[PDB]
């Protein structure tokens, strides 16, 4: 069922302390805003879904495999399903769009719910 | 795939259709497009058989995907499945949208890699 969103009516789901998400999804495609408080950490993490990440506020440090690379607005990159990474914020915070294919089922669960 | 991290000062636009400037990556299944519009101008009505996803960066952007026509702007995102037809149109100030695609555009693929 094709769709339009408004992010700002789109309901916010918390999946650890200082992780704010809105999660849409169609298909194949899941989109995730996710808000992260400054100084944060996202524990070291894989999945088989791959995941693309696109800077939109703030600052990131992010690790993917043996790569450590500091993020800001102007940069995205690209996960293979499979891969370790993990993140953390400084004293900003930051906003990041994640997207996953296919969806990550329990952040449709946690959206349903939110 | 190997994974990779891009800035997009760094990534080379090209142009499929005047009126449009474009900057492509892609893993396996994904996408990302991000997609410069200029103020005034159609994008004639398409349908492909890759889900898209499409995230408001800057401006105003009308979409109509099959029945429904909304005018979009930053703040908003829209999702269109995998053979559904869609057309869109742009006004005085132009936009930036972020298009997202499943698995990826073959045609936008090859013109990102000959940017
Ligand atoms: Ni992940």
């Amino acid at each position: 069922a094709p769709a339009f969103y408004d992010l700002t009516e789109v309901r916010s789901f918390s999946p650890l302390p200082g992780f704010a998400m809105q999660a849409i999804q169609g298909k194949n495609l899941m989109l995730n805003w996710v808000r992260i408080e400054p100084n944060t950490e996202m524990p070291a993490h894989e999945h088989p879904h791959e995941q693309a990440g696109v800077m939109l506020e703030g600052t990131l440090e992010l690790t993917i495999g043996e790569e450590t690379r500091v993020l800001r607005p102007g940069m995205a990159y690209t996960i293979p399903g499979g891969v370790r990474h993990r993140a953390r914020t400084f004293e900003d915070g930051c906003l990041v769009l994640d997207i996953f294919s296919p969806p990550r089922e329990d952040y449709a669960r946690m959206a349903e719910d939110a």
